[PDB]
């Protein structure tokens, strides 16, 4: 009774057609034998070559951000540019963007609102810093994030909502995140979600697990009630991807 | 002295679409122009791949419109590194819309072009004052304030494979327009600098490009004047016309 999983690849800021080619293959090749959305997120550069050679229909491929309109942007992509190539799935609000790059609540909140209005599907990031964590302020600090979001859109657009939380207090802090942490940040998620826009938006909504996720701990973090696949990071530039997807069983 | 090979390029920023851009590529690649000028066009990131094969006119070369220091964790970027593994050898830095909206702060471009210098990379460093800074009378203060951040970290070889690109911001969306006068103004200043910096050869081999609006229309104006080197083109890249503004450079 939980909706259709996600296993979305996160490949960063990362790639070359050496790298990239026999990974793409390796995943042409892989067989499900159940309902499981699998996402590929390559750099910009890196699309056309991802569009071109992967053939497995259980995958779409996304883009790693986008802003909201084409125009004098220099360096940036936008919606329409990616529709118009083909593309219909988008990651926005990544923890590093956030951190690095500008994306603020409201930033965030504005591009998600304009991939829902296009068409697209969206993984929304959400998450918390240890500063965040240890003043007790998990709870506000992704519900502060996703209601910005959640202010936009129509309740319809909610089908093509995913979120992922990604657990920042966890990276290079010392902190190491539990299944049943994420359980307990996924499961108010979900409960606020309940709140705002009822009970079958709420359990339908995939909500993905962004932190580090192994061949080695997808089956068990899989195991939580909240918890829907994953967006994964260095794992998912390796052959042992397979067997993450293989974990949403 | 004389002047050095001249550059043509196209900034396309955030447009495309095969639509748009193949009747673009297809006109470059009908055009005659046969004098020395080093063409460069600068596509999306996502349409890199697509002009890399379609484009076969040896006189340009592609460039990325941005690019950060290294690949790793950092979600929504390209590096130098993956552009040099694609087989990008020109990549633009510092431009003035990146400078106003996405945090391209004078050292974050100072270190974005010492990386492509040592990756091999031949760069467009950007430069430019808005109306505000112009009217304050800090011209001079603030273009060379952007540069010299940037030569701070770069060895005297480096120069060779540096081009600079002057945006007029005070010019660009306002009510202000440039004339070739006030463009060579500024290129006359610059040069200036690197001469006293570096001394008469880099001087007189660097590119200095005019980046405020460029047209098929005043062109030959902007590259008669001494300091000018040719341009970084803006909406007129996305026309046809963009062929007339190379032929300008002769």
């Amino acid at each position: 009774s939980k909706p259709q999983p996600i296993a979305a690849a996160n490949w960063k800021c990362n790639g070359s057609e050496s790298l990239l080619v026999p990974l793409i293959e390796t995943l042409n090749a892989a067989t499900f034998d159940h309902d499981v959305q699998c996402v590929v997120a390559p750099t910009f550069l890196h699309i056309p070559m991802t569009k071109a050679r992967l053939t497995n229909p259980k995958f779409q491929i996304a883009a790693q951000n986008a802003i909201t309109r084409s125009g004098a942007f220099t360096g940036e992509v936008s919606l329409q540019i990616l529709k118009d190539y083909g593309i219909s799935w988008v990651v926005l609000g990544h923890s590093e963007r956030r951190l690095y790059y500008g994306d603020t609540n409201e930033i965030v909140a504005e591009k998600v609102a304009q991939a829902c209005a296009a068409g697209f599907h969206v993984i929304v990031c959400v998450g918390e810093t240890n500063e965040e964590r240890e003043a007790g302020r998990t709870a506000a600090v992704v519900l502060t994030q996703l209601a910005a979001v959640a202010q936009k859109l129509s309740k319809e657009a909610w089908s093509r909502v995913v979120i992922a939380y990604e657990p920042v207090w966890a990276i290079g802090t010392g902190k190491v995140a539990t299944p049943q942490q994420a359980q307990e940040v996924h499961e108010l998620l979900r409960r606020w979600v309940r709140s705002k826009l009822g009970t079958d938006i709420a359990a339908q909504l995939r909500i993905l697990y962004g932190g580090s996720v192994t061949a080695k701990n997808a089956r068990t973090l899989y195991q939580m009630r909240d918890i829907n696949g994953f967006l994964v990071g260095g794992a998912s530039l390796k052959p042992e991807f397979v067997e993450i997807i293989e974990a949403t069983k």
